[PDB]
């Protein structure tokens, strides 16, 4: 049972989790949000954020390739690939695997966690962060699209993968309706948008803001979601595309991009693929 | 923060979950296991046996669903039903849906666990009990089967909806590649059987030496899972077929099916079905 | 860990009691606070008020017999006592052992606090209730010394059982300087006054503000504490004397006291007198 | 609740305590047992062994004034001390204060201990383990004693500083009667024996066993107890004597002796002496 020391993760609020922790490696007070790096019992290694895990070794790859692959497999030509957050490496690591990818920029507001994540998680990050096709930028995600609109920039798939929208001050504004609208205006006119957006069983209301901002600005939303242990809960994504379904690829069709692509992966396939697009979302059914 | 009053629920042993109870409605010290009913703020009322929550109002159409209709769906005609468990009356709910059974008899060790379910959880049995193609049961399970197999009964589809391998003493002889055997021996040539199998991801061990058991029995096997939010897990289940594959429906004819027996449902369709059947279950990946 | 069912008792804000629950009896919203009544493995049966363990069956005596008996000793002939609080009717209980009392009026601003120990705590006032020489007042007790000084009522001894200094709204008035003066104006000129202070350890400032304001109104006081499990603590015990001084008794005088009035207990003689006389309060040394 | 990151410590097994926690210095998994050192809000730094707090920077002079110094003023004139246990150091720091001292033996069955507490714990220690008086030896107390009758060594004073009786198998051959008979060989005929004997209220079964060995083999017995708040409870001592009875010792008499001595203390003092020698020890009440 579950000690001696416990991390205590808020799940809702009426109910936490209580986590064997084995050993600490890191705690940090960075500007934005207090770091812990420890090792668990169940989960191995993890990064905790303001108290909440982000990601572990033991189901990391369940999250980072459920976030990325789906959208990334839909788009026909993903050369051009942003993602806001993803400050541990892993989103960086599973968009460079598609052979198709020429420039990766990863966006987090906060250095220290992808310091930390560079010497303490290694196996998230797998040297993601000097891959020659990927540029790390310390900025905040709201900022950095308003500078991309004066630019002009442009990219084919975009992959947000924030703090929670029901908990983080620091993301809130990456959430909005107008912050989708913001998104449109640098995607190429085939380009997707993928965002993990909390849970729609605990968090309903934080999570139809999200799902009611992306529909306002993409014609083509796929909802799905994936149990991730150490959450304690299945993450919902919401993806929005412009002119591609991610619903009208069949298993070979994924199967045969992932192969085109050099794409090697611990879990998502064709078939899960298949799952995911056709498995409603959890609600509170009473 | 979840108290004053609180459920600590194991999941994993290196993880428990703590619930805030609102109102404790009955305890009962079984001969055979604890019986709590309870008010929880996140799940409503819950069943709650040895410390672990077995169903609770806002997600229990989730398990119940999952565990019946995937296997009744597959039988082509299922007349003559058997329940393992299913104290609470849901499993029963479900099964007699079906417009094609004709008799549905449910097998329970604990009648404290179906009277106090009959008062006090009564979205659960939504008066299953009563209707006039069910039997209720008090006896163990494994007695039963042997007195089945004497008096040659024969079922079209068999449903184990008993307490935790990983943790039920009262039912560790009926999750035995023997007991499978003495299923097999009371199903008709074309019958199917399906049991909850605990969690592959946190009990490994356990679920494999289940699905080994139901291997050994039976040509085809089908593994799937569904996130249950009150059990902190993705429950495992495992369906064993003579002649017919799950694999094999679509969407279309599972609907049909549901459309023909007059199922109403509040999560399982065809589209769930083909997601269930694509889905690989969860395990630690490093 | 104690479970399934569990109390999380407040300690310090730093610390909590996590304490097995094996039944609830009953719970109110009074308007003043909410009463919980339930059954703890460890200690019995418990009254809760606002999360906070105010009494146990297993322990009571050790806080009734500690807060009572020491300053009804030091007065050698006790006639009218004042309790304050004392909402389960044990300090009353001990109060009227000693055959020197005439008059024992009990004043608690909870009525639902009285009718509730009545009925599920008969351990506790053991029909104290409804001794000839006790009187049970439901009033605020700042208004009822207020209306006692206007009508110039006067008490040998005065006992505040009070909720805890350092939580208790409701209370609070009644720690102050203030309210100590008003307290030595119906008190005899040989009365005495016995309050508990909260804990020395675990709430410094809140215990050395009540021990400012007894230390301004009286010129003997002494501080005594006793280890109560079901609190966590040592409950400090603040007494203030306008003429006998507790720490002058001997051993033999107070058991020939406790003879002479016929007062039977569990704990307190007077070799436990001179042990409370004589034992530093806990402090926090580092 | 106190968290994110928490100690769960064991009191009783239906009462547990909840202790945040500021940082973890060191952990170490030893054959004998896991050691932790962290820091607590409440309690500053401690030392852990198998879950159970053993010492906090803010009360360990509470237990280590009131383990040594009953003892040591009570023998007239204690040249030669044997230590079992005491592995942070402080039990040996207590002993070395009175001058009368010559040869301090410390014997801890755990090297880790030792050096986690040299190096993690200086406030326990303050050089003790350095004294040209003390001789720290690393080995089981059970054999370092079968040892010490064989060389025909003799001590006026002896301290047992184990883990719990109620936890500790490490400890289980230390404290039965045959045990307690091996250590009367190694004392001079005035000598003195103390133990910590656990918690006589939550644990009666295991104190009354170290009781019934000491009154086996001792003609004088005292039992005493102290609340240590990071401990959650009041630990039970148990003084055996051969000639001089702590009892006989006045207030005057104890200070005197620490002045001649040159013992300097936060908490013990004759008063001090005379409450611990005239307080009953708790127990369940009802
Ligand atoms: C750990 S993956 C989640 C990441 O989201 C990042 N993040 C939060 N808010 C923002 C934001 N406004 N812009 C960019 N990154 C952000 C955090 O720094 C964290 O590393
Ligand atoms: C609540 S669903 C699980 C049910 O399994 C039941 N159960 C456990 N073991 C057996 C058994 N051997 N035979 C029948 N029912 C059982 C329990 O009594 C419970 O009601
Ligand atoms: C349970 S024993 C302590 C009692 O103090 C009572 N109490 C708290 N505040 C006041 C107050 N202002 N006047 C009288 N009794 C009070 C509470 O109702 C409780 O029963
Ligand atoms: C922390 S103070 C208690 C000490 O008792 C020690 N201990 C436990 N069992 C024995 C034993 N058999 N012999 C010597 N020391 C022991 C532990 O190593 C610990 O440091
Ligand atoms: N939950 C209560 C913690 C009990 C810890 N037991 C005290 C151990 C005494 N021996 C070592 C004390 C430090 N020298």
């Amino acid at each position: 049972v579950p000690g001696p020391i416990t991390l205590i993760e808020p799940l809702s609020g009426n109910t936490s989790l209580l986590i064997k922790i084995n050993a600490i490696h890191s705690v940090k007070k960075s500007p934005y949000q207090e770091i812990i790096i420890a090792d668990t019992e169940d989960y191995g290694r993890v990064l905790i954020l303001d108290d909440y895990i982000q990601s572990s070794y033991v189901d990391e790859q369940y999250y980072h390739e459920s976030l990325v692959h789906p959208a990334m497999a839909t788009h026909p030509n993903p050369r051009d690939v942003l993602i806001l957050g993803g400050g541990e490496g892993a989103t960086l690591r599973e968009a460079l695997k598609h052979g198709t990818v020429k420039r990766a920029v990863m966006v987090d507001i906060d250095r220290d966690v992808v310091e930390l994540s560079r010497a303490y998680l290694p196996q998230m990050h797998q040297g993601a962060f000097d891959d020659p096709r990927a540029k790390v930028v310390i900025q905040d995600g709201f900022v950095y699209v308003e500078e991309a609109i004066k630019a002009g920039d442009k990219y084919d798939v975009i992959i947000m993968d924030l703090t929670d929208p029901y908990s983080s001050d620091i993301a809130k504004q990456l959430y909005t309706r107008e912050f989708f609208a913001k998104i449109r205006r640098i995607l190429n006119d085939d380009g997707v948008v993928v965002t993990q957006a909390g849970n729609s069983f605990y968090f309903p209301a934080e999570y139809d803001m999200v799902l009611e901002g992306v529909k306002a600005n993409f014609p083509i939303v796929a909802e799905y979601e994936v149990w991730i242990p150490s959450f304690g809960y299945a993450v919902n994504f919401i993806l929005g595309s412009l002119r591609y379904d991610p619903h009208a690829l069949t298993p070979s069709e994924v199967d045969e991009r992932l192969r085109a692509r050099g794409v090697k992966t611990a879990f998502y396939t064709g078939r899960v693929h298949l799952a995911l697009m056709n498995m409603p979302i959890h609600r509170k059914l009473r």
